[PDB]
């Protein structure tokens, strides 16, 4: 509000999804300013927070440029911006289109697969008041098929839907980088190598490798 | 093998396949099911992992457009509302801000709801080990969910566009099938706003046909 960028983008810098929508907006050319929501103070249930989302977490969007418009689920956020201003459709689909729809199930297998079976690996291996193995194995083996599921796509084409890299794909992308931590002896690459190399190549674009450095610089021991 | 223009594949207990009945009968819209049943693993078949290479229900096929594929019972809604709900009667227009909203509140359920009620139902009765803690945590969640939709559903009657839309639709399968799996629930005591927008749903006979089929189906081993 106080600065100039068409978006604020609240995020948690621990988080997948809010940077997932900055590698968007970096490749839309539009411009945001990342607002801090700390999840460790617990903010994302403070009222200020949850005026914008009633869900209270992160992330949320206000398109500066659109009267103000406030979107969450970070999803939905990233097909709002993508629908509006991708203009070039440079990395999207047409509206309307058999592929949109694809797209669109790519898109919810991101946020509905990968993120909250991600999520609860994570869960289980650091945060549950007790240390559960059964649990832990429940979501690694999840998340390898995930993983599985990628590569039986990806080996057969360059790309999820349309012939080129779009929001489907970037969306994969921290979630993605982040697992990795939480499986046994991993070995990406050899495990997974359509997958990987596609993950890899997207990591290296420096509309997605900035955020991320910026992610990584937050996190670090200052 | 059938004249319909859909054929939706699902499994009987799953709260997502019949998600995509109710959109598809309040559109008037023709569709065959065909059950995949997950109790003897037919979602991992080589048949259905060709419609699906996620090898979960539901999917989707279009046989009035070129028999058109797709799974993901979110993706699936949103096709079928934006290419055939012409006159908007469920569903906001595309391109408009609205669209948004109600696309954001689909993926509330999507990615919130489900997968934690989900998760619920998993520890509750099909993990291997028994796991109070695990159970707890869902439960709560579970509870947490409600309190989302009745901060809004409280201070308006429907989620997005003031109407009913595909975003309030796509709850009504899984409130049902979740509160059996709460202790000392009573929805309208807990949640009233929410408890009333859900059974009025409930009660629309687009609604209550598939799911009395449903339980027909269930019935049968
Ligand atoms: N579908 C939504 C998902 C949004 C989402 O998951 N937001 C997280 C980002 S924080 S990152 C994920 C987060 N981690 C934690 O809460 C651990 C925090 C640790 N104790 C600390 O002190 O830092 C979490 O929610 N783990 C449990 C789970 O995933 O089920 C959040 O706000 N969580 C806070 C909350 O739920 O209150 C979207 O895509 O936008
Ligand atoms: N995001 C997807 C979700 C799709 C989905 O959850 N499909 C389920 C419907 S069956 S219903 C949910 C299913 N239940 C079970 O696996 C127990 C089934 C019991 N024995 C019976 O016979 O009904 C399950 O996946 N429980 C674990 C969980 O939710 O994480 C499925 O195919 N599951 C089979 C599989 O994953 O192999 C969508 O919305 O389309
Ligand atoms: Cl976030
Ligand atoms: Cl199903």
């Amino acid at each position: 509000a106080s600065h100039d960028k068409q978006f604020s983008l609240f995020l948690h810098k621990a988080s997948a999804h809010g940077w997932k929508v900055a590698f968007v907006l970096e490749e839309l050319s539009l411009s945001y300013e990342i607002v801090l929501v700390d999840v460790a103070k617990n903010e994302q249930k403070s009222p200020e927070f949850m005026k914008l989302n009633p869900n209270g977490r992160t992330p949320a969007l206000i398109d500066h440029g659109n009267s103000d418009f406030v979107i969450w689920e970070s999803n939905a956020m990233v097909q709002y911006v993508a629908d509006k201003y991708d203009t070039e459709r440079k990395i999207s689909m047409a509206p309307g289109t058999d592929d949109f729809y694809i797209q669109l199930q790519w898109q919810y297998f991101q946020g509905t697969g990968q993120g909250p079976y991600f999520g609860q690996l994570v869960w289980f291996t650091l945060y549950h008041e007790e240390k559960i193995p059964s649990a832990v194995t429940r979501y690694k083996e999840e998340a390898l098929r995930v993983f599985s599921v990628l590569e039986r796509v990806l080996s057969n084409q360059e790309w999820l839907v349309g012939g080129k890299m779009t929001i489907a794909d970037i969306s994969f992308v921290s979630w993605n980088d982040m697992i990795v931590h939480f499986l046994d002896n991993f070995d990406f690459e050899k495990e997974f190598p359509a997958t990987a190399a596609w993950h890899y190549k997207m990591l290296k674009r420096p509309t997605i490798k900035r955020p991320w450095d910026e992610r990584r610089k937050l996190m670090s021991r200052q």
